[PDB]
Parts: C-alpha cells; structure tokens; sequence
C-alpha cells in the first residue's frame, strides 16, 4: 500500500449525541410539485443500513443507522469536519454503553455524522445517549502523489478499498462514474471536509447501473472538490462514499462524502461489481 | 390480506417524554357559556383507558393513558406525523424502564401521543420519563388501490382491523357514520397526518348510537382527509380512530386521527357493533 | 326606526395595532389535491383586493382586503381581536398618512389580524409598522327585546344601516346565501366568536348556490350556534355574519366569515336578497 | 399584441424590508485554489456596481448590485424573498431619500436579500436601516395558453417587454447565452425556485462560450426544470433566468440567476442575441 | 503620477456604525509596574485629541482620537473592521451634525472601533449613537506591476499622496521610524492584518529613537510580515503602517498601528524623514 503522514495525524475525541427524527415540515415536495408524507433523517433507523440499497425506500434523506448530532451549535463544524468514514465509535451513556460501532458518513445542513453498530446494539439505543468518536484522517498524505487529495476517510479503512498505484497512477475501484450534471444539492458548501453533496438521479437507470447502494464508492467525473465542493473543471476527478438515501424534491439524491479529488491523468477509476465499505467493517 | 409497500417502508425512532397534565385555566367554558372545574389533557391518567367510553367523565379533552409531548417544539412535528397508531413503545427511563406499550392516538395543538401500558406500568411511571416510539406507517400505500390513501397506522394493526377488497370496494368495519355537519375543531389543519379533529357531538345518541369509545373505528361522511383535514365533499368518505374524550366548549367532542380516505366508489363503512383498536392491543 | 339595545352603555376603547406585513410562513401554499402553489397569502396592504370585491377569483390564498393590522406584541393579541368590531372607527396615528379615517372591514383569527379600510389615496401612503388606533365599540351590545339573541362583533351604528327590520317580534335579515353546516370548516371551536372568523369551505361560489359571494357579505349559516364558541352544530339554530377574506386553497379553508348575530330560527328569519354588503354603508 | 395571461387576477401587496448593511462572515474569502483574500462581498448600498455592468472583473465576491434590502427580522424573509419580483416598484420609506422610487433587479437566497435599482442621485442620500417598500406583483402568473410553460419572479409589465414572442404555438426568448447544466452550482435543491437565486459556476466568461455576462442579462439554462425546487436536471428542459449578481472566488459558485420561465424545449425557445439585459427596460 | 493599480475595479460599499461610547471595564488601568491608575480610556468623542498630536504625553490609555465608531451589533462587526480603510470619506447620517462629512483615521480591533476625524465645529454636535456612513473602499488594492507588495487597509486616493514613490522598481516610503520586530506586541497573531491594528510597545518615544512619535503617523516596522496574519517575524520582511491611537500603560500594549503595506526589503525602500503624518492631507 501507499506511502503516508498517517503517523503524524491527531488522533482526537470529537463528541455527540444520538439525533431525533428530524422533519421541518409533515410534507416533503416532490419535483412534480406534489406532497408526500414520509419519514426523513436524523434518528435511529432500525430497517435501513449500510449496505442497503439507496433507492427504493418509501422515505427522504433516509440516513442509515445512527445518525448523530452536536450537543450545540458551536460543537458543528469539529463534528462535521473531523469525522472520518471508517473510524471507531463508542456509546458512552444508556443501555448501550460500551458499544462500538464505525462511521459510515456524514450529511451537512443538518450536520449529523452516521454510524453503523451492530444489529443487537440498536435495541437498546436511546435518542439522546452520548456519542464518542475517534476522530482520525483529516490532514492526510500521499506522500508519493502530492497532486492527489485524500480526505474524510479513515486510514486503515483506506487501504483495505483495493486502490494501487501503478506508474505514477493510482486505480480506484468504484461501481459507477457519475457525470459533473447529475450532481446538485451541496455545490458551493465551503469544504468538502465537513459535508456531502448530492447525486440527483431519481432511478439508478439513470446512472446506468441496477442499483447503488449506500456504502457505495464512486468516481465523480470533472468535479474538483479540493478546497470547496463540486468545482466543474474538465478533467477533475473525484471519488466519493455514497452516505444517504435517494429525495423526492429537485435537485437531490444519494448524498456522496468524497474522499479523493485529483487530475484524470493521476485517478484512473475502474468500474467492478462491487466496491462498498460495508464488506470492510 | 391487501398489497402493500409495507416492506419499503422506514421504522425510525421517534422521542418524547411523558407529558404533565396541562390546563391554561382552572375553567373549561360549555357550550352553554358556563365555567366548570375540571380535569383536561395531558399526563399519566390512572382510571381512563382505551376501551372505555369517551362519554359519561367528569373531564374535558381527556387523554387515556399516557400523553407524551416532545422534549422541544423542534421535536414536534416529527413526533405528531411519524408516529401511527399501533407502534411499539417503549419506557426509557424512570422505574418502569423497558416497559412496552402501544400507541393509540395523537392530538393535536398541545401536540400529544397517546398511549396505553398495562395497569401494572402506570403506577411505576413517572411525568418527565423518556419514551421511544419506533414510529413506521407513514408511507404506506395499497399497490392495487392507489386513489385510497392510508396513514397514520402501524401495517399490523391495520391487517388486524378486518378491512376487506370485497366485490370491487374495500369494506371496513366501523362503529358509527358520522356526518360532515357533525365535525368541528381541527377542520382545516395543515396535515391529517399530524392532527386529529373532533366529532363534535355532545352525546352519544347525537351520532345514533348508545356509546363511543375511545379506540373505536368511525367512517365520517362527505370529509376528504388526503392531504389537508376535513375537506367537505358529497361522496368522499374517511375512515378514523377516536382518540379522546368528550369536550365541553362549543365545536369540540371527541377527537378522530384518520387512517383512510378516499371516494365512496372505492370504500363501504360497514357499521358494526363492535369496531375498537383495544380488541388487537 | 331602530331595536331596542343598550348601546349607551357600552364601554368606548383605544385599540393599539400597527400595519402588518405580509406573512407567509412557505413559499408554497398547499392545495386539496396535494400540490404546491407559489401565491400571495395574508397580511400586508393590498393594493387591489377591497371590500365589496370578490372573495373569489384571485391567484391568493387568505388574502386579506385593506389594510392589515396586527397587535404589537402577543399580550395585545386578544383585545386587538376582541374589542375590534366591524365598522368601528380606524385612524392612522404614524407616517404619511397620519389622521387618515377607515373602518374595520373584519377580522382573522390565528394569526389576528383586524382588517380595515382606507379611501384609495391613503393606500400609497401607508408603510407597514405604521401606528393604527381603532376607535374599539360594540361588545356587550344587547337586543333588550331579544335576549336570546346575541349580537356581536358590530358597530352599533353600522347595525343600524343593514336593513334588519323586527316585525311581530322576528327579526328579518337580509343576506346573500344561506349556508349549510357542513360547509363551515377552519375556526370551528374557537374558544370564542368575539374574537375571530371562521370558514366556509366552498372552493367555488356555485357550491353555496350562488354565482357570486363578495368580501363584506353578509351571510345566514344554518344550524350552527355561535353564542360562545365557534361554530357549535344545532339543528334549529342559525348565524348571521360578515365575509372578511378570500378563497382558501388548502383543506377546510375558504372565504372567512365573522359572526354577528346568533340565535333560533324562531326568532332570526334570514331573507335572501339580491345584494347585502357592508360596503354599501362606509 | 401580449401573451394571454391571468394578470388582473394577480394580487399586488406591500413586501417590507429595510437597507441591509454590508456582510462578511470572516475578513477572507476563499478561492478555489485554496488560497485567503480579503475582498467586499455583498450587502449594502454598492456605489459603483450596478445592473448592466459586468459580472465578472471586481475585486469582490458575490457582489450585489445597487441597494440590498434584507428582513426586518428572521420570520418576514420567506414573504421578502417569495413575492418580490424582478421589476416591481420600491420606494424609500424613510430617511433622505424618502419618496424616491426604484425598481427590484434580484435576490439573492442564503442572506435572504433583495436587490433593488434606484437613479445614482438617490444613492448618495441612502443610509442603511432606510425602511423600504416593495410593492410586490408577480408570483401566480399564468399563460394561459401555455399550462405547461411556468413563469415566476417577474412584474407581469416587465414581462411584457422582454422581446418573447409567441409565434405558432411556440415561446421564442432572446437571451445572451445558453448555459449547460453541468455549469450550475450553489443553490441546486433549494426548496423553491421562487424564493432563491442559483449560481453559474464559471470562472470566466469564456467558460460559457461568451466574452462578457452582465448584471441583469437574461440567459437560458439547458436541461434544468425549476417548476418547484432548484435545479432539477432533465435532458429536454430548459428556464430562463436573469443574472443579478457578481461572480464569485470559491468553488461551486458564480453569478446568480433568479429563473423566471421553464418548461420544455419543444415550447420555449431561446433565441441568443447580441444584447438582452433588464436594464434597458428599467 | 502614479503606482498602477486595479482601483476602478474595486467595490465601493456602505459600511455602517454607530458613535461609540465612551468605554472602561473597570475604573482601574494596570501599569507595567503592578500599579493601578484612574484616567480616559478608549471610545466617545475624544474632543482634545486629535490626528497629528502625539501619542505620547497624554493622561490616557489607549486613547482614540476624534470620533469612535462600533457596530450597531456584534454580526457587524468584521465588516465594519475589514472593509473601512485610512482615508474613506465618513458621512454623519443622524443628530445635529447629519451631512457632515470627515475620514477614516485609523481602526482599533478588540473593542472593534473605526476612529474618525470631523473638523472641529462638528465635534460639539455629535452625540453618542449618532448614526455613521462609512463609504469604504480599498481593500482588494493592487499594485499591478508589483505583485509581491502586498497593500491594505487604505483609500486609493489617500494612497497617491503619501509621497510614496517608485523608482527603478523599487518603492520609497516616507516614514519617520523604523520600528523594529522586538518592539511590536499586542496584536500580533490576530487573524487578519485588514481587520485590525497591532501595538508598538515603546513606553517612550525615545525607546524608538525618535523625540516623537504621532497620531498619524506614518512608520516602518522591520522584520514583520503581515501579508496574512498579522505580525510574522521574517528577517528581511518590511511593513508599513499608520499610528492610530495614543500610548499604553499596561506591559505589552502601546501606540497601534494599522498595516497599509507589507514585503520585501529589496521592493519596499523606508526612508526616514522629517514628517510623514496623515493628517497633512485630511
Ligand atoms: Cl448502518
Ligand atoms: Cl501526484
Ligand atoms: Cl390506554
Ligand atoms: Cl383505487
Ligand atoms: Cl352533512
Ligand atoms: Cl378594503
Ligand atoms: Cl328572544
Ligand atoms: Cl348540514
Ligand atoms: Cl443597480
Ligand atoms: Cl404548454
Ligand atoms: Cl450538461
Ligand atoms: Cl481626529
Ligand atoms: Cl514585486
Ligand atoms: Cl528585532
């Protein structure tokens, strides 16, 4: 695998609490301009995980798992940035206390990272309990590829996604490569570090693949996302997780946490079968 | 039994704590324009159940069993749409913890969930304990009935209800058949899957019959409740749970949560002697 | 000549409001067939919609005809809406249009506006924040003949202009449309008539039998009782009431109507005629 | 002749904001390349930009226009923001310049801000805080004729003097450029295309095969429907929009678009011109 | 003439405040000794200090000339402090002085405060809270045919009078110190060098190896950098700044200067003259 900082990055506590289900509205609106009324984010979601299938589900935003939020405000932007997918997560009061579990992504606005536990913990999980991260990946080096970008993932979980380098060129297996247009909600965010931003196909036929899954790596084409998000430049490539299920409004879907931004040149993506953080837990 | 989308539905956790009993003044006003001294909403109440008759108490608006309210207005809206009659509760804190019981109601402006624990829990517990609603229903949808629109029901219970695709229509059991004229507070709320409205009738024998009960299955008549509540039109017909008891002031009685609504082509009340959520819980 | 009250009785009261602005709490408005409309709401001056115009009609959901006024912060919410009756005197007390003369036109419950009425040329004077004094006088009036009919939410001198004439002890109301019950919808249960409107949900004039209904209206609604609460079904009872805002186009919502008389259909006999409008008289 | 439209039926009210001032939320502003400057940004009376001017070339990010006109507070956005249209009447409601008469040139979501054009000797009296009245007209416009043609965030006699044409059934626009896509950024997914403005995210001109793009410029954006939300890509669709602010240094965002028509490809029409900009109608 | 620059593609913006109040945390000054002291500190209308007089001398800490100007609240804050420049024409917009006009004498960060000078019949007729029009303009400047120069907080026009001059590719800066990196103290490490000034710790002028040293006045500081932050020690690093509130009593503090140009010492040539004061061309 490939040369890396990883042995001078802060490895640091960054704090939560379990999120309610949140909903601004009993209506979510649809791009036909009709309402619908469906669960949406935050909470515990007991059927819906890392894994699943993105699409499908009679819901918006669904985020798998648990979902976690800041004690307050000021507690956001640390959360949202320093939060990697893959690293390790401890429940630290209620039922649940010991547990551990892994980051599977992140969502911003509401700003909730989200954490796979196994199925037995989620019982005996209470909105409100307290959430330790280990917070460990921003800052992050390919000491050997200074023009490739890597962020909001692991280390560990890095090198287990099957990427080599060969010839100066680093090869990344992902199910599917989204063109820059089928990109919406997130554009223009401040930092790819501390948000996702959403793939905005309705059917995953639209994509020209079965199905996407969260949990998903993809390649998104002619997007830098190096210092904010989604920058069209021919050429850009990005390569991101897939974190949240498919919106009924305009201009969103799938959310993807990136976790790559580099030159076509230097990221070759390879499309395979399967590429998914879950088989890697 | 009906094809559903059951499956695609989202189970999520929903948060609240048991609400205290609430009165903005010593006097509720009657319809006759005098004041009396009674007991209203909110609160564990130890003698009024699910089962028993919504008439005949010295009380007005009063809630059977347990009234959750949210821990924060945020909190509400999630808390009042997501959460469907059926859903498994249960106790998070306090000497009743891992206590389960059911959803049976919801009510609207104070912004309570209802809900029954045997006898033996509502002793123990206490105003301010934590609950968890795995809040599932919304969403659902009859694959082969799209213009009859479900909601506010666990998928259970509703395959519970005796409800039957007979000769054309689906046939569903209800107690009584009330009017249009018969419905006042809560007519014209945002949502029908947020709120529930008042058969304003003073007695009883006012609906032609010789008792209401809390739980019982009623068709109202002429009432559209698909998006908004209580849209008068000649043909539509809704099916719903009575939630409350009997009120004293002028437009009030007690309190229907819809769980169907569509066109008399499509639904026939059949009015039977015995139509009450408590039978399945 | 004219009933019988104890309108020298009555208590005359300064009621504090200030212009609103136009409200909208979405940007979309939501339909009974569930979809989204982008359409102007309630509050505000509205330059275009005014008394004597169609409630019907308009790309608005709850428009408000005038000028709307507002309380200044929510303890004066209840006086504003209650002591605030249909007709009374408004005088503008800030900005350019300072000392112009209304009337209040009606009023709307929940978010409690009192709605008035300036001449034309005080319309572009005014500026939302603008101090509004409503000369408040009419609850407590009383029918000291009738005393079991209750009338409400008027200006004593503007009762006298609308043609209710007392015969062999009846009282004979003209109105525009005798409405049903069931076509009564949102506001139903207010705790008490004196201080709001309430809804007839028709979403077109010809589902209340008539081709038209106007803002400033008035109209019988049958079997409903308005005494203290609103809207309490009984068969046998009617209500006479003045139309305050448009078309709604939500679920239970429609043409907003404020209660002015309530009683037995013994007693009130409401006649429909061809044109009853309180524009007429101000 | 004009497009048949609903536009007597359209309600006219008084939106209310006031002067906002200047805003930064850190001294720097962040580009691309990941790099800090210190530059104005948007807010305020901006002396010296103005509707007609180019979007691109000022030492500054996100640059407003003229005068912003923000909220009196936090609740009266969503009206601010929803029923103000491109064209509609203000007048200055206090302050110096009290009387002085100006037109909307756009808005801009996030700040929540509406931008306003007064005559340059106005500009010299405005203070920030200076009450403003919108006199708000617009939204619920229909073409009657043309259901499946939206139109939105535009005073219906502006509307009229774009240069549209029907011609056979089909909607012809001129516009000074038709943009791709995949070159929208900020805002795509807003909730409602009415209330919010979206950015071309183009660095330069050039990107979008153009050598200038001005304030006030009226574009196409090809296979984006924002009947309801933002930015909804469909191969086929296709709005229209007017840019109303300046370009911008950090990724993903760019001169903002208020849209006002979409629809498909087979009823509009855009036609690129040599010049197409509000300016030279207000 | 003139350094070319990019000045006709800079925003111009209004940039809004208030008068500040006279301000103290405790009635006490801690001195460098642990001593305590009762004197003026910053804020207010300062009548008797004026640009031009010395720093030094006066029974006061931190003492701000002319007229402070805060933010009317705490959001306002980094614009006020960021975009007003030395030199920006300031307009009184409220009380008995409106219309009067004056410039930027500096800006002091913490408190946060934009220090103004009036001509002297003004001062009599402001008030505490009087409302404040700053007409900011300059941060974005640049020196096009030296890019590694980096300058700041300064008005353009006020730039092209301070006797600066390029020769040879080199710039010759009227100063009358040069200060070197050990005598700079509080300050240093603030975010950005556009936002606020930082402290000369001399207790005495002779400290600095000057008999003087003024309100005004314009001076080198060795070794610093302050292209980002503020206060970088780098040898062969020079600044330029304006001295902008009086001497200091507590360890570390002392007369403040704002940063109007900061790079190389091969680019930027201090000489050291008689007088280099601003208030020469106010
Ligand atoms: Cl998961
Ligand atoms: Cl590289
Ligand atoms: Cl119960
Ligand atoms: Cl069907
Ligand atoms: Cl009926
Ligand atoms: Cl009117
Ligand atoms: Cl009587
Ligand atoms: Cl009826
Ligand atoms: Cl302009
Ligand atoms: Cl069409
Ligand atoms: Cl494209
Ligand atoms: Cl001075
Ligand atoms: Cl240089
Ligand atoms: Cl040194």
């Amino acid at each position: 695998h490939m040369r890396t900082n990883k042995d001078r990055l802060v490895r640091i506590s960054v704090v939560g609490e379990i999120a309610p289900a949140k909903m601004r509205s009993p209506y979510s609106v649809t791009t036909e301009g009709t309402v619908r009324v469906i669960p949406v984010l935050g909470g515990i979601t007991y059927n819906v995980k890392v894994g699943d299938s993105a699409y499908g589900w009679a819901g918006d935003h669904v985020e798998p798992g648990v979902s976690v939020m800041a004690r307050r405000k000021e507690e956001e932007i640390p959360l949202m940035t320093l939060s990697c997918i893959g690293n390790e997560v401890i429940v630290m009061s209620g039922d649940a206390k010991g547990s551990r579990g892994f980051v599977t992504g992140k969502h911003g606005g509401v700003n909730h990272v989200l954490v796979h536990f196994e199925e037995e913990v989620l019982g005996k999980l209470m909105v409100g309990d307290k959430i330790l991260i280990k917070a460990w990946g921003q800052g992050l080096k390919l000491l050997d590829h200074p023009d490739v970008k890597v962020m909001n993932i692991d280390p560990d979980l890095f090198e287990k996604l099957g990427i080599q380098e060969k010839n100066g060129k680093i090869h990344v297996p992902v199910v599917a490569k989204i063109p820059a247009h089928m990109m919406g909600s997130g554009i223009g965010a401040s930092s790819s570090a501390s948000t996702d931003y959403d793939i905005m196909a309705s059917n995953p036929e639209d994509l020209g693949v079965a199905d996407l899954k969260l949990g998903d790596i993809v390649a998104i084409q002619d997007h830098d996302n190096s210092y904010g998000v989604g920058k069209y430049r021919k050429g850009a490539v990005s390569i991101g997780v897939v974190v949240h299920s498919a919106c009924v409004s305009a201009g969103h879907g799938p959310g993807v946490v990136v976790i790559m931004t580099g030159d076509e040149s230097k990221i070759l993506p390879e499309e395979v079968e399967r590429a998914n953080i879950s088989d890697y837990l």
